[PDB]
């Protein structure tokens, strides 16, 4: 049943895995160069965003393994501060998905414990929730940083809160965040559709007026619109008007060509002003496209899905280790010598993020071309050759444009295993039927939820 492609992404895998439980185990992140930990929540985050992954590659003995540790070491009442948006569509959805495929009880009533700690953040005047969370003692607050939450914070824990009312009979979950939604709805200081990046909890109104972004902090409001959508039956019209207005507006106004290849992108615009800056980030957005296209979107939405996907891989592949830097920069005019991807000295890291194999997952289910495989078994060797640590585990690299010296920044991230591999091995998998696209969503940390 399983073919070469994806024997390779489970070789992957259990080498990722073999330095996790070697000397990370049961903590959020393994260090893998200096084989040691991180912790940021306190939770084995790195467990449990790979619980999903375990159980859809096989590797049953090892998610036992797992399940064993979150039986009886995983507890929340720590006097820690959690980022809402990092801890729903990590741990939450982590756990949601690993019930829907296992069947097993205890990731739920974990799932509903967490949950619970979670709604003090929904305690605001605006009811737009605070940024952080303190599990233990109850207290929210704003960031230090700034005095706002982050869009695509508060618009992106929906699918989550929603199935946990769902599998709990407890409504105060899909109460919080339908609030949030339908809020932001009916906001003014959108540009046709598109929505700036920060929102005040007090007033609930947008701040940062004017500057627009399809990557980080506004990037996934567009992806839960249309799959909120999904999720609750094509019912809820108005998140598909606000995804399809948006979408136009991404035409209008973000969408330039590259020199030399005509390659199509996706900039920024800043009071008027366009920057030819594209985070990886953005390569979410094939992806979002083409399933959008297989729920009934119209063809348009795939023209662009195809292109963007088409820019998303020469993001990677001009690269000299053939791996997207964080952000590139595209030249709208000829410049001499210079290929389209250009990156700033300081984005020149690399940290395993999954959003072009992401999107590729998309373009192959949809299209059924099997370039995007090709093209996924291609990122998925540079990240074998440049990425990975002897001892076990792979690293974040610090320049990707340095193929004798990558740089490794020494931490595995845990989306890693819970997003880049899981959708490297659907990509790659002979069968439709495998967390079919009538069936499931994937939530934005590719935790797979049961279509209503
Ligand atoms: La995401």
């Amino acid at each position: 049943h399983l073919n070469y492609r994806q024997k390779g992404v489970i070789d992957v895998f259990l080498h990722a895995w073999k330095g996790y439980r070697k000397f990370a185990w049961g903590h959020d992140e393994l260090k893998p160069v200096s084989r040691s930990f991180s912790e940021w929540f306190g939770l084995g985050l790195t467990l449990i965003d790979a619980l999903d992954t375990m159980w859809i590659l096989g590797l049953r003995k090892e998610f036992e393994e797992a399940r064993k540790w979150v039986s009886k070491k995983l507890h929340f009442e720590k006097d820690v501060d959690v980022n809402l948006f990092e801890s729903t569509i990590r741990i939450l959805g982590g756990l949601l998905s690993a019930y829907h495929l296992s069947g097993d009880s205890l990731f739920l009533r974990k799932a509903e414990d967490f949950g619970n700690r979670l709604m003090p953040a929904f305690r605001t005047p605006s009811k737009i929730p605070y940024s952080d969370v303190n599990i233990g003692t109850g207290v929210a607050h704003p960031p230090r940083w700034t005095s706002d939450s982050t869009v695509a914070e508060v618009t992106s824990i929906q699918l989550e809160f929603r199935e946990l009312s769902r599998l709990t009979g407890d409504k105060k979950f899909q109460e919080a965040v339908e609030k949030v939604t339908q809020h932001i709805h009916g906001l003014s200081g959108k540009k046709d559709g598109l929505v700036p990046m920060f929102i005040n909890t007090h007033s609930g109104l947008f701040t940062h007026l004017g500057v627009f972004t399809l990557g980080a902090r506004a990037d996934s409001y567009y992806e839960y619109l249309l799959k909120q959508w999904i999720q609750g039956g094509k019912q809820e019209t108005q998140l598909l008007e606000d995804y399809v207005e948006a979408i136009e507006g991404v035409r209008t106004h973000l969408l330039r060509h590259s020199e030399p290849s005509k390659l199509t992108f996706v900039g920024e615009l800043a009071h008027g002003r366009f920057s030819a800056k594209m985070d990886h980030l953005v390569c979410f957005l094939p992806g979002t496209l083409a399933l959008g296209v297989y729920h009934g979107l119209p063809a348009s939405h795939m023209e662009l899905a195809q292109e963007l996907m088409e820019t998303c891989y020469q993001m990677n592949r001009q690269m000299e280790t053939g791996l997207s830097p964080e952000i590139v920069h595209f030249n709208l005019y000829p410049q001499p010598g210079r290929r389209d991807v250009e990156v700033k000295p300081a984005d020149r890291h690399n940290l395993l993020r999954p959003e072009t194999v992401e999107s590729l997952f998309y373009l192959y289910r949809v299209t059924g071309d099997r370039k995007y495989q090709d093209w996924g078994w291609e990122i998925l060797q540079s990240f074998s050759r440049f990425t990975r640590v002897p001892s076990g585990g792979y690293s974040s690299i610090n320049n990707v444009q340095d193929p004798q010296k990558p740089e490794p920044r020494d931490k595995m991230e845990s989306f890693f295993l819970g997003e880049t591999l899981k959708y490297l091995f659907l990509l790659f998998s002979d069968d439709p039927n495998l967390l079919s696209l009538d069936a499931y969503v994937f939530n934005t940390e590719a935790h797979p939820l049961p279509i209503w």
